[PDB]
């Protein structure tokens, strides 16, 4: 029930997968926003979570896989993945992506940058 | 029930306020994502909508007002505004912001770009 603000910082990024760093920026009662720093050559494995995922690529170049379909993602592109839909990605260059989850993905709250507000 | 993708395009931006252009990128069952292009000197007036608003500043420099708090926002900063909370902003330089609303703000679906494909 309280609003928060997060300043851009290259620190407090926690390791999630080989070449993938994660950091929860802000969250509320219905959303949660994370930032992914993905190195060239890394990938996100296939997952199905009960959270809708809408994202935005800040920089870089990735390939997003939804079901069996593939789409090349560049700076400025966006996407929206519904609940329980198979999705994975392959990172072609050093990329940065912002991802929002609905509802509040409580397992990602532990990735808070500790600063916030 | 359909996933979607939107390609970056400098077109399909509709005017919302003097100096403020809006474009709905994608939306789903619980969220809706828009992109705001804000000219230098413009501002967003005070509003209270029944939608949680979490945003990210792609570029520029603005001053975000949430309730009684004031904060200067620069590139890379983010925020989260709860439902029915007073908020407004003053745009200091040519800025671009991405904003997500929860639940799906159906009134902003009319700003959807033509370049959004399904799956
Ligand atoms: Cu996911
Ligand atoms: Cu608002």
């Amino acid at each position: 029930m309280a609003s928060m603000y997060a300043k851009h910082s290259a620190q407090n990024y926690q390791p999630l997968l080989p070449g993938i760093k994660i950091k929860t920026l802000v969250y509320g009662e219905l959303t949660l926003m994370t930032e992914f720093v993905m190195d060239k050559g890394s990938s996100l494995p296939d997952h199905t979570h009960p959270y809708e995922q809408t994202g935005y690529l800040v920089s870089g170049k990735i390939i997003l896989y939804i079901e069996d379909k593939k789409q090349q993602i560049m700076a400025g592109d966006s996407w929206c993945i519904p609940k329980n839909v198979h999705h994975h990605a392959e990172i072609l260059e050093n990329s940065v992506a912002v991802e929002v989850f609905a509802p509040t993905r409580e397992e990602y709250i532990k990735y808070l940058d500790r600063t916030t507000v």
